[PDB]
């Protein structure tokens, strides 16, 4: 007999479907995730004393002592068995916060500032997410992070100067960055930066192959505040993709004819044709030059879970993103998969094609079929959104489950407080010693800038403060600094876009925002940049706007864009068992390489 | 021993979790689809002839005689055998458009104005997407819509009464429905419909229980053009969610302190905050008064795969939705989920709370945990767009897999043809006699309003016509008429957002635009909305807006809309399998009840 | 009682001997493979042309210019979806050879 | 919903295909192996003893008395339990040679050349193959060959009469089967066999199929010594394969243009192209009338395990194969597939058509596919070698674990023992009454060849000598007689070239080996050879030139062809489910019907 | 004329040539290739005869 297969039921196929995808995830196999050993490394200084002091290890919420340091080591034991747990009653009993009045019920507070708005605590936001599984893509824990740069390392001293320079330089223009008005700033940060072993030295045979991916070298003007994705070195440094408009409805080629948007001049003014109504790239204009977090009370007080959400101030009106310190606001408040919707809206009215790897791509009167559902704007407008949630899950085990990284603004904490020992003569936090000693001249200017601040916050004589300044009130969300929640949905949502379009169409303007004004130039930049290039400098832009603001380091967000990157390849592995056509997504992959799916 | 149960290794727990919910989907079991028999009900009126004439059937890109019904049989039943294989060369091997010119190469139309434009064809939209299977929620072609209304019927008279009364009021402004200056023309609709049996008496015991659903009572100028979900009824006609802007970024209680945003009066123009950027509400604007395929040439050459895309003008700037045919404009380029992920923006930028029944809800003081990745703003932002491709599966599949309708604008050709048929004592088309002889008052109108419209569109003495004049130059998408992807999109989409919100939350301040400004007033309404009302009122604007497009009718809207609450419904029952914690979604379905899942 | 194992017929054994080795193989578990990322990057330079070129791609066979570029890059995406297919009517619908 | 399959991946799929593969080789079925019940019918004639005697069993190895019996049961007996066992310590416990001698360790032979050479035992080769499993093809065990002719019947006589006169005609040349110089021998041949039952009676109903299908009728000079596959008794005795060169590299066409090989003629001088190399088709020249094993003393020890390998004298140089001896010499040495390789090599040079039934076999311009990996040259090169060691298992288990078929020179010991007895009024060895009586024409010639032999061999005058001379210095290999190794291979091989090219296609020209010199001239054959026929024929010459070597019986050679066919197609039909083209392979079986698989 | 870097692509390190000299001119880089003749003894050399 001739051999064949067989037909089942339409329900039996479904179901079959569904299990050889989840037979497909299984079939990848695990591997684990391991962390750098600071937590259980360091020890409470306190001679009769048998604990850990877990000062490495992210404990914003539980009780700090004057030097933030947490105060009962149970309480973070706790916590970690709270994560494991995820049993609400357990996250409930945590003990959050300080000691509270027992008259009013309300935390009593460090500052005057925090006691003054009677803050309430915040929690920590889905300490467990890393628990939940998903009907589609990489379970959460298959899939790792590599350990995290420790407190003594060459890599920590390097993203710790580079986040307090970024500080430092909010109020920078990024189309200033080569102007001679900053030259002493600028050569001052790329001097400090080049004098830290990390940049100036190369990996050695034998570094975790992690570390030498990781690594960068000679710090320029070009790459200043930059990632390392491919693309993302070229050209301006903010993707086009954050700064255009798109087409405008009403301009079209009907047949032999062209017609022009009476509207057409949006396209370069910053507005996205969303629909029939309109995206504005402009942003909102925090307050130049006010920084958080620069007086240690209320630093302490926001370690001990003091809301200070929606704390922050404003200018008038919005632009379009002009400073450093824009680019902060900028990743504040971004809804989820924003930035890459927003590219995605942008490619689609500007008519960019889709891939032409997959069906349905030719003229019409080639092939009888357009696109909608799949391998068409509503396939990947969804695809796109789709991906934010299975990538965050993972992000979430490497947060809370694996690394517990302390934020920056926690490294920052106990640089100050060891430097002001040390200039009476006592050791603190030693762990940190190497930062003290090598970051002097950043310092410097840290302390000069945090007394200003604090002269500005209402204190007539403040204390020395060498704390890094954070852009947001609150400083870092409620949840640990690795990987990112920012940077893994970045990886994620920019694999789906470069997969799904033709992502080696050049560009064909290129544009920067103007020195003199709210609007776009012409950029004098005179090579070529392409989809995935500015795709990829997009995903860099959202996550160095996060070390920007003070609340991410930089392996937090390279490792982070790594691992969404494969959260998104495994989503559409799996669902290319869901389609009876002939096609493939071709995805050139942050390494340079391609993967057919 | 003691009754237990066992761990296994995460990676299994995974898959086992996973083949779970597919055994859940199975489990439901399937339902059959039903067609109204139409499809071989009308014959070849030649004869010698034995064919059906496929005239009640969507034939869009197959080549029309003078009539618009299709030239050879042949095209169509290859058409139903394409859409049931998939395959891409018997899609490629199909006949698409009129014959070609041996010169050129081009399609030869019957319209001067389609030959000097040089049109190509357009081809089927995903013609298959029916047979995709997905990773989650039920297959597409588990569950069913009923049969769609005969030509004959009741039913059928009074929708496309409706659609012709919409299109000649497409220049009336929402703020104006009840004004002096439209009396004529609103009380003439309304008379017109309540002239009509399917609007004048009540459906009878043993129809079919989704025609006793979906009936409509007593027109009145308070339900005018409306949907019917709970809500829609009540209050202005257009979603508040479609016209106000939301909270702006500022504005935000901290503590015992409330500091006001100063862009707040945003909120009041429009001005949605998107993350740290914005939405404008303002539509672009049509040209007033210009309609398309109100010529029988330009309209068959449309039913023969002329690809006018593109060809609409519009006036400079952008204005709150004011008339009719700005909600047509609205659909007409909306990207997928657009309309809900923007109500979720404002309910996320108001504070509206999440459905209570969620975990970590409460303030954090009590349970110690804030919401993000999973039951909070991360999670609803990507379950609202997702649901939108699974919903778009299961109406494609009842669009070109079961129910094949005709368009609104093939239904009013064929009225146009019998109406001039018959003025010459010749019977065409007998299938539409009933509209015929029923609508000659809104006939009348439109052969005025087309007679305009021809002249304007340069033919000094147009020959009469009754077609039903099309808000977009293309007429409908290149797929059937029932169910609708708006429509399918619009009952998921807000399906999720009342189960995820607290959507029982009462509207504090109602508005509507201004009748002399492009601004929002306060509306004198003095009821009270709810979020969940204001949800099912969005979904019916965007649905009814297609019907005032031309491009669908009310059957077609209201069943795709149940369609998608079930698309929503059984993703969340899937997906509740993933989650280790205590909790369930409270879902107000449009039938006026509650699941909890 | 005393361990054992048990003996079957000879042709159940000599079918679990060939399913085991299957399986072996299935336990090896699988790797992707990586493209060079060329045949995307390199793009018609004609100004109004929204084209990759396939240059660095094997097109042998294909119809090319008077440079050795393909002329149309719908016969180089053909060919890669007859790859993927191996169905015989559609490797016999390609275009092969000049005009 | 409309019933469908489903994909999974391909890790899955490949494992299922070779899982359907084992199922398609299970869902066969097996079938018994039944032996001729001499084994325990013969009994040691000492009438104190309860023994078998094992006298038509292979006990080659096993210490002989100086009739040729084996001297202690028990050692034929552990000899078969290691068979089944396979062990490697209970195959090196067995007894193999006589005894030896305590001060050299040596064997102590019978005879003064073995004694002489000082030779060492040779072991039995792979007495236990029978029990490899294989990853494809038929299981070894899971078919069978019929019970062997026993010494008592007609069929054994007619067979061991023809080895005899196959041995004494050694020196005949193929070319001049017909000749007058060889009349008088040539015709006693005929005569001799035509007047033994087997060929002068037919097979009566009631007899096994097996022997009905393989009896033998009357012997001419056409079919004397040739074999029965049809295409066997047709034109000259060598197959064409055997004797021809093929076309050379430099010969073909290309357009209009023909190009003509310089070396062209070496086609036709027994040049195989090989590559860019070659095969000759000469033969080494084995010393003309050189036979072995005619003293009974040597033949002993060759029954002991003496190892005479490589004892053997040559002429220089090579010639296209001339005598009966020099096809005897072909196969003493060829390497496992070599003649069918060889024959694969010329179809192929010679630009032999594929099966038209494969794939991708017509000119390019209409199918845009040419063939190689599958369905082309290195598709066949591949398949007809692997079959091979297929083959090879399943005719081990029918050698060793079955039949264990005496060699014919065991035969032929038997005879000369009885004879030499019966002429002293003794019986020895009654079994072979029947032969000694019917053959004492052929016994006296061989007496007399035998005599001649024993003199040059350096006994001046010799015992008289009935042995059946042998080719080969250490006459058979190690191993059973039924079936064949080199005839299973025979069948597998030609079973794949038949099916893989299209095998109906015609022989151009016809050639044989010149009666005068060392070159090939055209045939005066009238008639059409095919492809097929002529590799049924190359099968029948390697089987038989071990029959003309004395080491195989006609049974053991047409039995082991028919098990290497169905070897060959088995493995066709589980290959069959890894490929997705639509085909089949055509193959001519040599029963006269075609299988398509 | 240059050496692959750390971080170079493994099987760039494991492929990359260095020197050419006119004893590894045109040769591959298999263990054994690049010692004594350029061309194997097997398709040059004949074998023991029968
Ligand atoms: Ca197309
Ligand atoms: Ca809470
Ligand atoms: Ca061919
Ligand atoms: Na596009
Ligand atoms: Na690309
Ligand atoms: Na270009
Ligand atoms: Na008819
Ligand atoms: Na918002
Ligand atoms: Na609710
Ligand atoms: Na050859
Ligand atoms: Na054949």
């Amino acid at each position: 007999g001739i051999p064949a297969d067989n037909l089942q039921s339409r329900a039996k196929a479904s179901f079959d479907t569904r299990v050889a995808a989840a037979e497909l995830a299984l079939n990848r196999g695990v591997v684990p995730s391991f962390a750098n050993g600071e937590e259980l490394l360091y020890r409470n200084p306190d001679p009769d004393n048998t604990d850990p002091s877990f000062i490495a290890s992210f404990t914003k919420g539980l009780p700090h002592d004057d030097n933030g340091a947490i105060i009962d080591p149970d309480d973070f034991l706790a916590f970690v068995r709270a994560i494991n747990s995820g049993d609400e009653k357990e996250i409930a009993d945590l003990t959050l916060g300080p000691a509270r009045d027992p008259e009013t019920g309300l935390p009593i507070w460090r500052s005057d500032l925090a006691n003054s708005l009677e803050l309430e605590v915040r929690g920590w936001e889905n300490s467990s997410a890393g628990l939940t599984f998903d009907l589609e893509g990489p379970d959460a824990q298959s899939i790792a992070m590599p350990p995290a740069p420790v407190l003594t390392s060459p890599e920590l001293v390097a993203e710790i100067a580079e986040l307090y320079l970024m500080a430092l330089g909010r109020e920078i223009e990024f189309s200033e960055f080569d102007s001679p008005k900053n030259a002493e700033y600028i050569q001052f940060a790329i001097d400090q930066l080049n004098g830290l072993e990390w940049f100036n030295t190369p990996a050695k045979l034998g570094d975790p192959p992690a570390e030498i991916r990781r690594r960068r070298g000679e710090v320029t003007v070009g790459n200043l505040f930059r990632g390392i994705l491919p693309g993302s070195e070229v050209g301006p440094y903010l993707s086009q993709y954050i700064i255009v408009g798109s087409k405008q409805i009403g301009s079209a080629t009907v047949g032999n004819k062209t017609l022009v948007s009476p509207n057409a001049a949006d396209e370069f003014d910053g507005e996205i044709a969303y629909g029939s109504i309109t995206i504005s790239q402009r942003v909102r204009i925090a307050t130049p030059g006010r920084d958080f977090m620069t007086d240690l009370k209320v630093f302490l007080d926001v370690q001990d879970a003091a809301d200070f959400r929606g704390f922050e101030s404003y200018e008038p009106g919005a632009r379009l993103i002009r400073t450093i310190r824009d680019l902060a606001t900028w990743v504040h408040f971004d809804a989820l998969y924003e930035a890459y919707l927003n590219a995605c809206l942008i490619l689609l009215a500007n008519g960019v094609p889709f891939d032409p790897n997959l069906p349905f791509q030719q003229e019409d009167k080639l092939d009888n079929q357009d696109v909608f559902v799949n391998f068409g704007s509503a396939h990947v407008l969804s695809l796109v959104t789709e991906v934010a949630t299975r990538a965050l899950k993972a992000v979430w085990y490497q947060k809370f489950n694996i690394h517990r990284r302390l934020r920056p603004e926690a490294t920052g904490g106990l640089i100050s407080v060891n430097k002001i020992a040390a200039q009476k003569g006592e050791s603190i936090f030693p762990e940190v010693d190497l930062a003290v000693e090598e970051l002097g001249d950043i310092l410097e200017k840290a302390e000069i800038s945090n007394r200003k601040q604090n002269i500005a916050d209402g204190d007539p004589d403040p204390d020395p403060s060498f704390l890094l300044p954070m852009a947001f009130a609150e400083g870092s969300p409620f949840h640990p600094s690795y990987g990112s929640g920012h940077a893994v949905v970045a990886g994620a949502c920019v694999t789906i876009l470069k997969a799904f379009f033709d992502s080696g169409i050049e560009i064909d303007q290129v544009f920067e925002v103007d020195k003199d004004e709210d609007k776009l130039v012409k950029s004098s930049f005179k090579g070529t940049l392409t989809v995935a290039g500015e795709l990829n400098k997009l995903a860099d832009n959202i996550a160095i706007g996060r070390n920007m603001a003070g609340v991410h380091y930089f392996s937090d967000q390279f490792e982070s864009l790594l691992l969404g990157e494969q959260v998104a390849i495994g989503i559409l592995e799996e669902q290319s068992l869901t389609y009876g056509e002939n096609f493939f997504f071709n995805l050139p992959k942050f390494d340079g390489t391609t993967i057919q799916i």
